[PDB]
């Protein structure tokens, strides 16, 4: 994992699971900028037909310190939807309590019979 590589976010769970860093890829993917982003919930994110029930499978898992992934409905600045595929994983310090949530966010593209060809012989 590198934040100039990789898109992802990190909550703060003692500052109410707001965001403390975003990577590059993030600011790209969604296309806000740090201003929109840092201090906020990533909730933000969320639009007309995300679906309600995965949101909830997302905030069970965050209570629950729990890792998780699903698709859901996202929306860039411009309003442009996507799916955005996040995987949730807590963060925990030495006495074992969550202080952190990472999340890794994948916005979904179509996978080709080419992208697959290269897969198998890189
Ligand atoms: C580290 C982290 C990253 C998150 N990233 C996203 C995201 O990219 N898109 C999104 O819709 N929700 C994301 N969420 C989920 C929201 O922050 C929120 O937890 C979710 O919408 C459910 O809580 P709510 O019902 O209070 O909104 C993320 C949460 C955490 C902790």
């Amino acid at each position: 994992l590198s934040t100039f590589k990789h898109t992802f976010v990190v909550a703060d769970a003692t500052k109410n699971m707001a965001i403390m860093y975003a990577s590059a890829g993030f600011y790209e993917m969604t296309q806000y900028g740090p201003e929109d982003v840092i201090g906020k919930n990533c909730r933000f994110l969320q639009g007309p037909g995300t679906d309600t029930e995965e949101v909830a499978r997302i905030r069970r898992a965050i209570k629950n310190g729990e890792s998780h992934c699903g698709r859901l409905l996202n929306y860039k600045k411009d309003g442009t939807p996507f799916w955005n595929l996040l995987t949730l994983a807590p963060i925990k310090n030495e006495q074992g309590a969550v202080v952190k949530f990472i999340g890794m966010q994948v916005e979904v593209t179509q996978f080709t019979e080419g992208e697959l060809e290269k897969a198998m012989r890189p």
